[PDB]
C-alpha cells in the first residue's frame, strides 16, 4: 500500500501548503507522483508545461518524488501506476462535502483505490492558489506564499 | 396545492441522483413537471435540446412526469402552470444556505409560491453532474452513475 | 405519501419558526400530525406535558393538524400512523448534513419512510428553540419569536 | 482605526444588502471609502464606469462616504489612505473559511490591515448580487433587490 | 458608536484567541468593557469569579478597558452601559450562522444594538476554549495557548 | 510513519464506520492502536471497560491491530508509542473545521505528531455513534449499524 501514492492537483501555481502535503506524504509513500492534471475546464492562470516545471523545481530537494503531467481521468493513471491510495491536502477552506464525493467516485473508477488526506502546517493552512493567482494579477509580491524557487517563473 | 410540483435543474446530463428526486416527488404531487432550464451562464457540456430529450428517456416510464424546456424565469414558469410548489433535491454536496436563499428569491417573485426538498437514496446521495462531466470529459465510464436509456447519448 | 405527514420535534417551546412549517406542511397532506417527542435526553426547559399543551394551543385552529406527545422511536410511530413521510424544517441554523443522517437513520428502521423539508418565513428562518430559552431563562422578553397563545405559560 | 474603513467589492451591482454595510460601517468611522475594483476576471456584467456611478448614486445621501474606483491590490489601496480597516459584510451564503482566508492574505500584504465585518438587516441577509443578475438576465423584476434610484440603470 | 463597545463571552478560561480580540477592537472604541457571562447553563469549568479574575489580570494592559462580570441577558446589559456596539470574534471553528442568529436576536432584544466582528492572529484563529480545557482536565501543558500571567491561576 | 498509527475514539459503542476506518488505516501502517479513551466529559452510555472489550471483539480478526484504554493526552499516547501519526476518519456529519484544530492542538502537544484522515466505505458514511445510541436508548434494533460481535453486549 506504501509503495506509490499520487498527488494530484491543477497547482496553478503550486504554493507553500502544497510542498508540507508533499513533504508528509513523501514520508509514507516509498514513491510519490505528484500529478499536474491539464484541467483545461478550469482555466488555469499557468500552461501544464509552466505548472509542470514550476512544481519539478520547487520539488527537487524530495528524493522520492516525481512529477508528472497528464491529460486523462485520475482513476486510470493511479491504474497504470500500480497506485492504491490518491493523497489529498485539507485546509481551511476546502470544500470538505466535495472532497468526500471526488473520492467515492474515484473508487467507483478503480476499485483498488483509496483517498487519504494530510493537513499542511497552520500557518500555511489559509494559503490558496487562487488568492496567489489574485496577487499575481494585480501586481503584488505573492512571495511568502510560493515556494522560492519558483518565484522568477510567476514574477 | 398537491396538483402540481415543478423540479426545476440543468440536468447536465442527468443522473440517477435526479432521477431518484423525480421518483420521489413525483408520489407526492398528480402531477410532476421536470423543467430544463436553458441555464447558457453555466456553460453546460449538452445542449437544450440534448438535455430534453435525456431526461424525456430517463423518465419515459414515470406516468405523471412531464419533462419540458424553459428560458425565462422558473418563478414566471410555476404561475404559468398554477403551481405553487418547486421541487428541490438535498444532496451531501448541497449549498444549503444557497438552496435557502433561491427559496426565498423565488418566494419574492411569486408570492404564492413555496419551495420543497427531498433526499435521494444514500447511494445517490454523493451524485453529482458536474463529476459526471468531469469522468465524461476525460474519457471515463459515467454509465453506473447515469440512468441506462442516457449512455448511448453521452457516450 | 399524500394522506398523512408526520412533524416531530421537541418543541421547547414551539416557536413562530414551528408554526410557519406546521402552516406550510399542513397544505400538502390531508393529514398532519405534529408529534413531540419527549426527548428528554436534551434536557428540555419545559415538561413533556406544558411542550404538548403549549403546541396544542398554538395550533388549535389548524383544521387538519393534530398534536400526539411520543416516547419511542420515530419510526415505528410513523409505521403505527400508516405514515411514509417525515416532515422537517430547514433554516439558518440548520445542521444540514445532521438532517441528511437522520433521514437515511429514519429510512434504515421504516424502509417506507422518506423526509421532505419545508422552509419558514424569511423573518423566522433565524428563530431557535435554544435562543428562545436562553431568553426566557435570563428574564428577558421572548414574545416577538412565539406564538401569543402560549405567552401566558412560558412567563 | 477610528478615522476610516473601506468597504471594498465588486458591486455588481450595488444591491440592498451593500447599502445596509455601508449604512451600518459609515456609523463606525469618522470617513467610509466605497472601493470598487475592477474584477475584470469575475467577467462582470456592468463595466466598472457602471458600477462606480450606481454606487455613486446609491450612497449620495450619506454624508461621510466616498466611492473610488481601483484597479489594482487592495492592501495597497488602504496604505494609501492611511487605513488600517477592511470592512466587509456577513450574509447567509457568505462563505466564512474565505472570509477569514482573504482577511488574512490581506493582512499579510500590509502587516497593520485589519479585517472588520458588520451585519446587514435580516430581511436583506440572503440578497445577493449573483441572484439579481440571474433575475435581469432573465427580464425579471430585481426592484426588490436594489436601491430605486439605480433601477433605471438596471432595466 | 465609538463610546464604547461590549466584548462578552464565557471565557472559560481566557486565551490568546480572547486576547487578539481585546487587542484590536480596544483601538476602535473609547472604552471596551469585557463582559464576563455566567453562562450557568454550560457548566464552566472555572468559577464566575476566577474566569473575572484571571481575564481582569489578562487584560490589566489594556488601559481603556473594564472586565465585569454579569447574570442577565447581553442586550440589557449594553442598555444600561448606554452600548450600541457587540463586538464578536471569528475564528476557524466559528458557528458562522449562529453568530449572525444572535445578533439578529440580540438586535430584537435592543433595536439600537449592532454586532461586529473581529479577527484574531492567524497562529491564534485555532484556538478553542474547549481545547485548553480539555488539555488542563488530561494534565498537560496549555500555556502556550493563554496568557502566561494566567497560568498559575488556572 | 509508516510503522505505526493511533487510532484514537470515545467509541462509544464502536460502529461499523469506525470498522471501516480500521479496516482502512490498518492498510496503511505496520501496526496500528486503535486507542479506546476515558472520555468522561462526554458522557459516555457505556464504561471505559465495556467499550475497550466491544472494540477488541470487534477488531479481533485484524492481524496488526492492537486495542488499548487510555486516559491521559492522546499526544503523549503517541509519543509513549514512538508514533508520528493519529488516524481519524472523515464522515458526512464530520466537524471538519474542528478536526483541523485538533490537528493543530495535537501538534502543539507534540511537534513530530501529524493527522491523517481516511474515509469509510461510502455505506457507511451517515453512521454515528450518537445514533446508534439513540436507537439503543429507545428500546429500537441498531444492528444493521455495529458489528455482530458486539450487538449481545449492547441489547
Ligand atoms: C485536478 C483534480 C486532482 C482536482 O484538483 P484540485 O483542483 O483540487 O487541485 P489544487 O491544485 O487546487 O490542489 C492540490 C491539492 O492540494 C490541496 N491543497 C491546496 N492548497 C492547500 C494548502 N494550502 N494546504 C494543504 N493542501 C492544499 C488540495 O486540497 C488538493 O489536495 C481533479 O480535478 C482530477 O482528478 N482531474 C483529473 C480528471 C479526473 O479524473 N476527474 C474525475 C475526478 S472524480
Ligand atoms: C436551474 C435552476 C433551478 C438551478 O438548478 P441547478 O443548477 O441547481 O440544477 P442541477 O441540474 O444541478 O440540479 C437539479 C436538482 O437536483 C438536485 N440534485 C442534483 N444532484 C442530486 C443528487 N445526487 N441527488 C439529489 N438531488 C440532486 C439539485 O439540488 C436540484 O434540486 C435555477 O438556476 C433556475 O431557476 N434557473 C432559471 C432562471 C431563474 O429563475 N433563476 C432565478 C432563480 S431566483
Ligand atoms: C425529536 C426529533 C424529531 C428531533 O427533533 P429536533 O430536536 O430537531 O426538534 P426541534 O423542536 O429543534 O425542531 C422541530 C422541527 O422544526 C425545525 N425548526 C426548528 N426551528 C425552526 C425555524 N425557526 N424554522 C423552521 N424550522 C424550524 C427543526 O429543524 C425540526 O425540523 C428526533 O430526535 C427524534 O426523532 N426523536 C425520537 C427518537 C428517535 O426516533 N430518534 C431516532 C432518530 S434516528
Ligand atoms: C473585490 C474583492 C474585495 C472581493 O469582493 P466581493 O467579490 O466579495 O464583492 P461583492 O460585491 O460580492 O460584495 C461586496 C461586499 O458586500 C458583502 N455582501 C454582498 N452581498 C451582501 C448582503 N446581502 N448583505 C451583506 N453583505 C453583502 C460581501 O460579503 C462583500 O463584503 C476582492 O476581490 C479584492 O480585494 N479585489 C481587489 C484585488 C485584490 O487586492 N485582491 C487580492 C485579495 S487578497
Ligand atoms: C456568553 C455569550 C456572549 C456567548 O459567548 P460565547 O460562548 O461565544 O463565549 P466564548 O467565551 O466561547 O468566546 C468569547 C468571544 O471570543 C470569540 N473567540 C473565542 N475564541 C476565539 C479565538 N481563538 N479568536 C478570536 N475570537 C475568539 C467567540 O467567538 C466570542 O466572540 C452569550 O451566551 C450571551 O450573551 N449570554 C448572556 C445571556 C444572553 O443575553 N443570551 C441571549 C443571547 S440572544
Ligand atoms: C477521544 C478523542 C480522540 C476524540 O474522539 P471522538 O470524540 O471523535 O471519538 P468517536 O468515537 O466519535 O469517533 C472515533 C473516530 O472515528 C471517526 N468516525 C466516527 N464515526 C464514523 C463513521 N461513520 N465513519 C468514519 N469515521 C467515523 C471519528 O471522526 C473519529 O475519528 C479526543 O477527545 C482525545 O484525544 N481525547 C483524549 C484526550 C486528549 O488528548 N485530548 C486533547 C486533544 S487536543
Amino acid at each position: 500500500m506504501q509503495k506509490i501514492g499520487i498527488y494530484a492537483g491543477t497547482f496553478d501555481p503550486v504554493t507553500n501548503g502544497h510542498i508540507d502535503i508533499i513533504h508528509r506524504s513523501s514520508e509514507l509513500f516509498e514513491k510519490l507522483i505528484v500529478a499536474v492534471a491539464h484541467s483545461s475546464a478550469k482555466n488555469p492562470m499557468f500552461s501544464l508545461d509552466e505548472r509542470l516545471k514550476m512544481i519539478q523545481l520547487a520539488t527537487k530537494s524530495f528524493k522520492n518524488v516525481e512529477c508528472v503531467a497528464f491529460e486523462g481521468l485520475l482513476a486510470n493513471l493511479a491504474k497504470e501506476y500500480h497506485c492504491k491510495v490518491l493523497v489529498r491536502g485539507l485546509r481551511v477552506v476546502s470544500d470538505f462535502e466535495y472532497e468526500l464525493q471526488m473520492g467515492y467516485a474515484n473508487k467507483s473508477l478503480n476499485h483498488e483505490l483509496e483517498t487519504l488526506y494530510f493537513m499542511p502546517t497552520l500557518q500555511n493552512a489559509f494559503i490558496s492558489s487562487s488568492i496567489v493567482r489574485s496577487i499575481i494579477a494585480h501586481k503584488g509580491d505573492a512571495s511568502h506564499l510560493v515556494p522560492k524557487e519558483i518565484y522568477p517563473l510567476i514574477s
